[PDB]
């Protein structure tokens, strides 16, 4: 039972994607999607919506399941079971929160050098609209020791 539920939301429009520069906590100094820990008493999809609203002020009509990524950190007992979602249908204008500074990127200008190193592997599958299952084992925030990645028909 040693896994913890997380969400990660990508706002993907036909010619741009929304990311946020993380200002504090894990992944600070990287362009992240919007997400975090799923709480007691909410569904995974409601956690995804709650994280998106807290970090960007955005609400959404619909969120689509696009992937699952399991992260393992050496010395951390809980695996992080990240449910990844996509939306085109955003409600509102993204605004800066305490945690995140939102910015739109063109799909050929993805800032991979200032992103989590795992993004170079799985994020292209999200942009290519393929559903995926990923696993990445980290030693600290910079070093991938092992990984798996595949496409799936069901997230
Ligand atoms: C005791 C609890 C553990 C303390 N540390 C953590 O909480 C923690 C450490 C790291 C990560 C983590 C986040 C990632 C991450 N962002 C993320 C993921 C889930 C929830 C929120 C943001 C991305 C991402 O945003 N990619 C861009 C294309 C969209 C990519 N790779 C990631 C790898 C990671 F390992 C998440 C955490 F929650």
């Amino acid at each position: 039972g040693a896994s913890r539920l997380y969400t990660l939301v990508l706002v993907l429009q036909p010619q741009r994607v929304l990311l946020g520069m993380k200002k504090r906590g894990f992944g600070a100094g990287r362009w992240n999607g919007f997400g975090g820990k799923v709480q007691e008493g909410e569904t995974i999809e409601d956690g995804a919506r709650r994280e998106l609203q807290e970090e960007s002020g955005l609400t959404v009509d619909a969120l689509h399941k696009v992937g699952q990524i399991v992260f393992e950190f050496v010395g951390e007992p809980e695996l992080m079971d990240v449910h990844v979602f996509c939306t085109d249908s955003i409600q509102g204008t993204p605004v800066e929160s305490d945690e995140m500074r939102p910015c739109w990127f063109q799909l050929d200008q993805i800032p991979f050098k200032d992103m989590w190193p795992d993004d170079s592997y799985w994020f292209p599958l999200l942009l290519q609209k393929k559903k995926f299952h990923g696993y990445f084992k980290f030693q600290g925030q910079d070093t991938i020791l092992d990984y798996t990645l595949r496409e799936v028909d069901t997230v």
